[PDB]
This record gives structure tokens, C-alpha cells and sequence, in this order.
């Protein structure tokens, strides 16, 4: 599928290679969206773009796989996994579930992640 | 680096995309090699090729990252991570350390893996 959460997942790996791809964020998230990947929310396009710039700076190479469903209530859910080499040379994996609220255009207003395998 | 264990790691993902690439196995392992990925050993090129055919058959897409060192005694060690979509559609990650003995040609005579993050 090709929901905004799918585009979000595709962008994660592309932005690692090419950080300037993060200019696509306003085609994925609404203005004034709020994102919480772990513990802290980040709200609005300027904060979101900087959070992801700093996120992708810390990664040398990554690959994500994911499966996406649209729930009962219109919420989108993507189970995902990643493997990566971090910019410090360490290797990592993680897995979790992302839950997005979308608006009428289909752009993400609220993104929250829960880890099922913490980054490690 | 480009040791035999590096070539093994590279083949892991390529063979998922193109199983015919497992014909490269005799450029990586000596004949009569023994491999133990988890619990039970598999010995000799014919058993090794079949083990890996069955292995890659169970995987739809994967990516590995790894770092390789040559140890004091000349055994090779690669820390590695993987994320994958299995052939049953499930997602997984895993991580571990592979230790290879090599012969004077540099081909692997004995490969053993220990998981630091079990497949799941």
C-alpha cells in the first residue's frame, strides 16, 4: 500500500542516503502534526524536519520492512523492522508498531511508535 | 573487507533475490566444510547448498549489515544484523557473531554463529 505512513517508511531509508529528501515531509505530515517515536513529542513541520535531520545524521545505512493496515476507525497501523549501521559504526536492529491519525487529505496528524524490539 | 566471511554475508542477501547465486558457495567454503548457524551442523558442499536453498526459500526480502575483524589466531569474526520479510509475510530481525576458521586458501572450513538477538 501507499498511505502516508507507507511513504514515511520509504522516506526513512532514502533520507539516510540523501538527507535532502526530507524536503518531502510536507507531503506526508500535516502542518502542526505531532510525532512521538519513543518518549518525546515533536510538533510542527520545522521541529519535525530538524528532528529527522538529526535522526538521519546518526545513521550511516539502514533498511526497513513494514506491513501496513487501515484500522476499523481510519487509523493506520504499520508493523515495522529495521537493521542499520549507525554513524558511529555500531550495528543495530529494532522493531515496532506505528499508529498514525490521518486527516481528510490523508496526511499524518499524529504519529506514535511503540517498540517491540528496542533499538539495540 | 573482502574475506570469505564478507563474501558469505554479501551472498546472504543476493541469494534471497536470486537463488541461483548459491552456485558461488564453493568460492566461499572449502569442500567438506562444516557450518552451524544455530544448533545442528551441516557438513560438505552438497548438504550446505541444500541447507542454504531451504533457508533462502523461507525469506522474501532481507538486508544484512556486518563488521569483520581478523583475530589473533587468524580466525575471522563478523558481527552482523539482519532485517527481513519472511516468505510467510512475517517480519523479523536478528543479530549475532559469526566465527569462521579458514584454510590457507582463505576459504571457510568451519563457520559457527551465536545469536545476540534471536530471530523474531
Amino acid at each position: 500500500t501507499h498511505t502516508a505512513l507507507d511513504r514515511y517508511m520509504e522516506l526513512a531509508d532514502r533520507a539516510v542516503r540523501d538527507p535532502s529528501a526530507l524536503a518531502e515531509l510536507p507531503t506526508i505530515f500535516a502542518p502542526d502534526a505531532t510525532v512521538t517515536l519513543r518518549d518525546e513529542p515533536v510538533t510542527g513541520m520545522p521541529a519535525i524536519m530538524e528532528f529527522y535531520r538529526v535522526f538521519v545524521a546518526a545513521v550511516a545505512e539502514s533498511k526497513h520492512y513494514w506491513t501496513t493496515t487501515i484500522l476499523e476507525d481510519g487509523t493506520i497501523e504499520s508493523h515495522w523492522v529495521v537493521a542499520a549501521r549507525r554513524a558511529d559504526g555500531s550495528l543495530m536492529t529494532a522493531a515496532g508498531v506505528e499508529h498514525a491519525t490521518v486527516d481528510t487529505d490523508g496526511l499524518i496528524t499524529n504519529l506514535r511508535n511503540r517498540y517491540t524490539r528496542t533499538p539495540g
